[PDB]
């Protein structure tokens, strides 16, 4: 781990001393993105937990949420995809946080566009829990326009190579660590939707996937709740311990 | 590991989106003082690794030396009492710093002014190294006056109580963690020095303590240096990782 001298005056009396003070630097940092409904509220036990490993977290409300609720049935995945890019340069430029060293933990539709994301932007490490999976037409569409289509639930339960979906070909241009936490229940992220993600990662350093017994998308449940903490944490505790 | 919730704003075209960064804070705070003829520097090695376990650390140049080598002949233990005070309060101080968790590392005369701070400041973790050993009498005289005293080499090879001395006095009363580490071969702070110390440290939570085979009172061989910096450190981390 990594420390900034940073020279320092201490008065005492008429005078004053010279010192240094020793910080640490160069820290990994941690970008949360919610899934579609969430707020940058649902990450924050994981990323106080992140902070306990010697990193920098930091969580956000994608537009189309929350301060721009009023965005909700217009917001583009162009627009939300802008606000990752965002948040991740503002974590990426803090001078305590070591650029090259950037985890992305992104959820459904987070975790879907934070996949995309590592295309345009350095991710070391890429943890994703039960992306969605969208058809790349109408990329300027209102997101809330994808799930209109009725023929989605079919598209998540069909096979996709990286050919056929621009997320997919993300991840096989992907050389990063992977972590891929599902819910075994789910049915909105369902199997065949990971299953489609898993073999598009034939790149990566690794890939780790942790399944959670009985879950459903929301993990409502608390014990799931908490293997997904568990999960997560083991694997930057691994990941970022390495190194 | 606690950490600082910060809420921030990420602009993104004409907008601003809310969030949150998360960085570490209520870290254990290491000063660091040096003995008589030394400087800020001898410590940083140290200073580095200890930042390694999560702290913030400090060291300075006391009064009499460096950017006040002019007052090498002047200058009181008054004097460099208010100097390690004033660090320790800047220390302390630090929005980052757990106040209730400091640690000083005090070297030789530094060594004996840290006992003493003890009394006047909250000190969590006490590591002393050959610490020196003074009369009480002249408070207000220049410290080289005190080397001057032949008798200096004799009251250093004799047995003393809490009652026959102030620092001894300071660590009778001090209650957190102590670590006592000594150089076999010294002939400036011999063993009967250290044996004193030891002896009046009696109601501290812990008592460790290494001695360096066969060093000299400057650890001048690079692995006594080194053993000494692995003992500190080993230190650290038991005491600092039990909380
Ligand atoms: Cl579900
Ligand atoms: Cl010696």
């Amino acid at each position: 781990m990594e420390a900034k001298l940073s020279s320092i005056e201490i008065p005492v009396g008429q005078d004053e001393l010279s010192g240094t003070l020793l910080t640490p630097t160069g820290m990994p940092g941690v970008l949360f993105v919610h899934g579609w409904g969430g707020s940058q509220h649902h990450s924050l036990v994981r990323a106080r937990e992140a902070v306990g490993l010697g990193c920098i977290c930091m969580t956000f409300d994608l537009r189309g949420h929350e301060g721009y609720a009023s965005m909700r049935q217009s917001v583009t995945r162009a627009q939300n995809l802008d606000d990752i890019k965002a948040a991740y340069d503002q974590l990426a430029s803090l001078p305590y946080v070591d650029a090259h060293s950037i985890a992305v933990v992104g959820l459904s539709y987070g975790g879907y566009l934070s996949a995309l994301l590592t295309r345009e932007r350095p991710v070391e490490w890429l943890a994703l829990r039960s992306p969605a999976l969208y058809k790349d037409a109408h990329w300027d569409q209102p997101k809330v326009s994808l799930n209109a289509d009725p023929d989605l639930m079919d598209y998540r339960r069909r096979a996709l190579a990286p050919g056929d979906n621009l997320a997919l070909a993300a991840c096989a241009q992907y050389k990063g660590d992977v972590l891929l936490v599902e819910a075994e229940n789910d049915v909105i992220v369902p199997h065949p939707v990971m299953r489609n993600y898993a073999d598009a990662f034939t790149n990566a350093r690794s890939l780790t996937s942790r399944v959670i017994a009985g879950a459903d998308h929301a993990l409502s449940v608390k014990e799931h709740q908490q293997e997904y903490t568990r999960a997560l944490i083991d694997w930057l505790t691994e990941m970022v311990v390495g190194r």
